[PDB]
RNA sequence: GCUGUGUUCGAUCCACAGC
């Protein structure tokens, strides 16, 4: 679905809210499987590690707002308990540091927060105005004021064609995954899973579903390497594709930082990779490595809401094992009308990444009929 | 310019993609 998340969380309803998503997934999946899904719960609050807010000016008072889904009307928000405690503390600080500093305040229309379990933060202040050395001066005092307070925090100043990194635009996550810690660089404006608690569990579920697998793994559009770097434990080698250049950078750093040897990141789109597979095309960039030398019986896929397009649909059907994580079971099911013809559902999970909303995250392991 | 995207609401405003 497409619900909003409210300032007040009906935590008393968490369990009922979940139960309905469980029964919902079950109906949706019925045409393809009779499996009783595995179900992973979110903590009932402070689960969301990034939040964005429009800012509203009330004369000299200003404040973050969200918008009512149905009516479009403006809701003033002093806290946001769905967001991490750190995002909460930074919400108060930011309004404090800007309230009566007119260069920081003027034309300040939204604030983006990015937060980690490891306790780092990246706050972006967006403007309908040009930014200059005067802005940069005051903005520099605000960060030291914040740091002053023991907040590991960077600041990004944005306006049209403008991006002032106080120092930088990434932070480093530390996630405990199946015993071993795990570093993940995360870049502002590049996709990350918003629910870190749920993320740990998707990683872990993927790790269990691909246990004792023979050979190699192929991941498409792997972002900062999230799943690939974890799954590298279960596979002799990993080949992971990504086009977005800061994601590729982050993913590269993430291999180094985790001392991983068995994963190669390839800067390639799905279409011009499959060309390298079936058919040929002597690639400028692949030159370093030999595809025929690799043996991928498992393909991994985690698309946006829209899901797999028809081309990709066909492409993954090539493989004996498909691992598909979704943030929209509706499109997973569309996909599955096709995928079910060639594959059976081996495993099934719900992940409650978006509590108190209609959205559902989930996962499926499909093996060739 | 135009279209599309952004895995909470939300963005002809911030960003990205395609053209």
């Amino acid at each position: 679905g497409s619900h909003m998340t409210p300032e007040h969380l009906p935590t008393e309803q968490y369990e009922a809210q979940l139960a309905e998503k469980v029964v919902r997934l079950q109906s949706m999946m019925a045409p393809f499987s009779d499996l009783v899904p595995e179900v992973f719960r979110s903590p009932v609050s402070h689960y969301r590690m990034r939040a964005e807010f429009r800012i509203w000016h009330d004369g000299d008072d200003l404040y973050h707002i969200i918008f009512d889904q149905q009516t479009k009307s403006r809701i003033r928000v002093d806290s946001f308990p769905a967001a991490s405690e750190l995002i909460n503390q930074l919400m108060t600080a930011m309004i404090a540091g800007v309230r009566n500093n007119p260069v920081l305040r003027h034309k300040l229309f939204q604030i983006d927060y990015l937060t980690t379990l490891s306790n780092q933060a990246v706050v972006s202040l967006l403007y309908h105005k040009k930014l200059d050395d005067e802005w940069r001066q005051e903005a520099e005092a605000l960060r030291d004021a914040l740091r002053a307070q023991n907040l590991n925090v960077h600041l990004i100043g944005r306006a049209t064609k403008t991006k002032i990194e106080l120092d930088q635009d990434y932070i480093d996550e530390r996630l405990p995954v199946a015993g071993k810690e795990m570093i993940y660089r995360q870049v502002e404006n590049s996709f990350t899973q918003p629910n870190a608690a749920m993320n740990i569990q998707m990683l872990e579920w993927a790790l269990d579903v691909t246990k004792g697998s023979k050979g190699d793994l192929l991941e498409l559009y792997c972002g900062n390497g999230n799943f690939s770097l974890a799954l590298a434990r279960n596979f002799d080698r990993v080949l992971a594709t990504e086009i977005a250049k800061p994601s590729v950078a982050a993913a590269q750093y993430n291999i180094a930082a985790n001392h991983i040897d068995n994963v190669q990141i390839i800067r390639m789109a799905a279409e011009e990779f499959t060309q390298a597979m079936n058919g040929v095309r002597e690639f400028n960039r692949l030159q370093g490595i030999d595809l025929k030398s690799y043996q991928c019986e498992t393909i991994f896929v985690d698309p946006p809401r829209s899901g797999l397009d028809s081309e990709t649909e066909k492409m993954v059907q090539a493989y004996p094992r498909i691992l598909y994580i979704s943030c929209n079971p509706e499109t997973l099911c569309k996909n599955l009308e096709t995928l079910s013809q060639t594959h059976k559902v081996e495993r099934l999970a719900l992940f409650d990444q978006f509590p108190y909303t209609h959205h559902m995250q989930c996962g499926v392991l499909l093996t060739a009929k």
